[PDB]
């Protein structure tokens, strides 16, 4: 079982089980982790088998992630508790007050993460910290609330729940996707940095302070700060996110599928990304990995490691048998109806 | 004032008033219409001035469109009635029953179209006929309902309202954007789409829907080309099988351009949209051959607003319209 450091590329796979070609690809030093999609999911039993065999290829084990937010962003459905859209928690905040909503967000996080950890998943790419300005359809119900104070506190409560199911969090989309319109393309947020500090960046600050492991940048240009999109901007990622905010976690790149690949990757690392995502294009991963120079980043190993699931298979299966977890499942299922 | 047929390209503009360069571009025979966005809107007074000067360049007048659906897809805010997201009407259907929800959809259509016609706009790109399978975030609240029967009936009621404000409708996104994840491939069979997602498109086409926008989605069991570039979807299924006689607008071709345009026309689109990239419109239009389409002129004409300058301003003064505005405003709060 080869001992290889986790590389700075997050790739993906085609269907329900690894091909021999995928096995060889995932052994390349360039690769440190995998993102799964709905096309990789048939049922719980099959997913466990898939994650186990990904994990087995090398050490430290490849990090496995998925987009389980809730509502209309939940890759794995059959055998999982159906998760409410995050705005449902924003609505509880409005109706029953902040305390009830925090408690509810805690439960949602616990159920979401715990069911994924049972299947060998390390991390869910959640929460959305984007504010509901009432402008962006693609975000839409995925946002907790309009108010940055509610988004922050519900995001923290969700994160505590996620940690009870073994997972860290990944905030998105830095520095804020909520103000642009998004219903079709690369959109423009025309506001000043001061305006974003007052609202959209506040949850990112708060979450970073409280141990958020990772961040995904917005596919959005903010011309008052930089004409480069956030994912390709030294200003956003190094000046603002690292130095000013103090964030020590992973910065994922923008999806590099959109020079060529290699050039797109180099620009992302230069802008300050730790890891680059390359999805639905194993040909580009092949092109990228051949003769690839792993850029100098002594912080990469620890950043990957921080996202490893803290819970073992058996401890999570055991806690899923308890009355307390079953009650959490029923509660969370009820918020999704 | 040049007499030029409306070409098969729908282009756009940069800001609040036409530049001299945009005037020259919009005079090119390739262009037949304009889509406006939020960046083109400051207030009602300025919009009227903008549409008037677009209209004045040539005859027949360039068709002007906009994405006013409701909720988080509503380009023009200040001075307009704020429109509810379409799922709000789906929720009324569930709570208060189909009849209340149809009545509500009627009012929303009327207010949406009427306020846009007052500003010189011809068409809103609505309704979304995509089903709420709970899969697609980009559609999200923009969909009426999960059930194809409710989507169809609310889309019909909305369409009747739109016609009272002078507008035809444009159903989207054919053959159905609701099942894919959207935050892309729909892996289902044609039989599965006939059973649900295509039903509203059939119903709406049967009841006189004038236009359709195809999905930026590949359905590999029917064709590995996306719906917008598929002879199978647009000619075999939409024209011959369904019997649709209206406009097929392309999806946004901004992703060379000439080749992308040719494929869309060959696949069966009437008109191609090219947005946020006036450089690509320039590239496209230079030495452009307007493809053979004897139905194009009449298809454009059918989308012209049916109400005049005076007629719409007059109906906006009536008690009945004011009541409609208040009702619709209330659904959006
Ligand atoms: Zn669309
Ligand atoms: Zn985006
Ligand atoms: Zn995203
Ligand atoms: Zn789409």
């Amino acid at each position: 079982v080869p001992h290889i450091p986790r590389g700075p590329v997050m790739a993906d796979i085609a269907a329900f089980r690894l091909t021999e070609e995928e096995k060889q690809r995932l052994l390349d030093p360039a690769i440190g982790g995998i993102i799964l999609f709905r096309r990789n999911f048939q049922n719980i039993e099959q997913l466990k088998t898939l994650t186990a065999e990904i994990k087995a290829l090398r050490t430290p084990e490849l990090i496995i992630a998925v987009d389980h937010e809730g509502g209309r962003v939940q890759r794995f459905i059959e055998g999982f508790t159906r998760l409410p859209a995050m705005n449902v928690l924003g609505q509880i905040w409005d109706k029953d007050g902040a305390s009830a909503a925090e408690t509810a967000a805690g439960q949602v996080g616990r159920v979401l993460a715990t069911e994924l950890s049972a299947c060998g998943i390390d991390l869910s790419f959640t929460p959305v910290l984007d504010l509901d300005w009432g402008n962006c359809a693609v975000i839409g119900n995925r946002s907790f609330h309009r108010n940055p104070e509610a988004v922050a506190r519900l995001a923290l409560a969700l994160q505590k729940g996620l940690a009870k199911g073994g997972m860290k969090s990944c905030g998105k989309h830095f520095p804020g996707h909520g103000f642009v319109e998004g219903d079709s393309v690369l959109p423009e947020d025309g506001r000043s940095l001061d305006e974003l500090e007052a609202a959209d960046l506040a949850p990112f600050r708060i979450m970073s302070r409280e141990g958020m492991a990772a961040v995904m940048p917005a596919h959005v240009v903010y011309p008052q700060v930089d004409t480069k999109p956030a994912g390709f901007s030294e200003i956003w990622l190094k000046q603002i996110l690292r130095r000013d905010i103090g964030f020590k976690g992973v910065i994922f790149s923008d999806d590099l599928t959109m020079g060529g690949i290699k050039e797109r990757a180099r620009i992302s690392f230069e802008a300050g990304c730790d890891i680059v995502l390359v999805c639905n294009r194993p040909d580009l991963v092949d092109e990228l990995r051949d003769g690839f120079t792993i850029p100098d980043n002594q912080d990469l190993a620890g950043r990957w490691q921080y996202m490893e699931n803290s819970l073992g298979h058996e401890a999570v299966q055991a806690v899923m048998q308890t009355m307390g977890f079953q009650a959490a499942q029923a509660f969370v299922a009820g918020l999704a109806s």
